[PDB]
């Protein structure tokens, strides 16, 4: 695609070809923890994903996703903000060049080492591209990646990327359990916004988890060796695939904790 991470086509371009870029409810967003309202009527989340299917991993050029068969209601989350049920399709990372930089969404200013989200689409539209056009129809779970203590779970998707390098590249990968990549406290900031790649839709429930889990220095330095490039094309590495924090505009970041 045209659009990407680079000084010349760069999130700061986007709004030529996506003009929802400068919208009203856009992510990813600064959460400011001191701002934030308390909402004592949230519900728990309810995470589902015992019966979780992976089929494949892939690099589209702007990251890499692990994808679900999400034909049934295997991997769902409900709960919390959410009405329904909203079943698990992808998840993928964004990351930075150095641990200081990568996280789309930021507390209280922190930019974290990396952000994974898990996308899922609200059953009640019948599939993904549906769901997209429809306010409610995304819910995405967003955890923080701080480097420390490496995270086992992680280990099997750093393992494959030496296979998916370059823009296009796939590979099998089933059995992968995504239960390794929560952390142990579910409590969560949430707010209407957007998808925060092209096309952008203004379509997204938000979950960000306040708790981080941790990964080792060298788990993300793998994820730093991928490439945004097709195979054989010029080497540019896979690095800062974030979006800056967008402005809050009319909106509520709500609390389920105090
Ligand atoms: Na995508
Ligand atoms: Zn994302």
């Amino acid at each position: 695609h045209h659009w990407g991470y680079g000084k010349h086509n760069g999130p700061e371009h986007w709004h030529k070809d996506f003009p929802i870029a400068k919208g009203e409810r856009q992510s990813p967003v600064d959460i400011d923890t001191h701002t934030a309202k308390y909402d004592p009527s949230l519900k728990p989340l309810s995470v589902s994903y015992d019966q979780a299917t992976s089929l494949r991993i892939l690099n589209n050029g702007h990251a890499f996703n692990v994808e679900f068969d999400d034909s049934q209601d295997k991997a769902v989350l409900k709960g919390g903000p959410l009405d329904g049920t909203y079943r698990l399709i992808q998840f993928h990372f964004h990351w930075g060049s150095l641990d200081g930089q990568g996280s789309e969404h930021t507390v209280d200013k922190k930019k974290y080492a990396a952000e994974l989200h898990l996308v899922h689409w609200n059953t009640k539209y019948g599939d993904f591209g549906k769901a997209v056009q429809q306010p409610d129809g995304l819910a995405v779970l967003g955890i923080f990646l701080k480097v420390g203590s490496a995270k086992p779970g992680l280990q099997k998707v750093v393992d494959v990327l030496d296979s998916i390098k370059t823009d296009g590249k796939s590979a099998d990968f089933t059995n992968f359990d995504p239960r390794g990549l929560l952390p142990e406290s579910l409590d969560y900031w949430t707010y209407p916004g957007s998808l925060t790649t092209p096309p952008l839709l203004e379509c997204v429930t938000w979950i960000v988890l306040k708790e981080p889990i941790s990964v080792s220095s060298e788990q993300v330095l793998k994820f730093r060796k991928l490439n945004f490039n097709g195979e054989g094309e010029p080497e540019e590495l896979m690095v800062d695939n974030w979006r800056p924090a967008q402005p809050l505009k009319n909106r509520q970041i709500k609390a389920s904790f105090k």
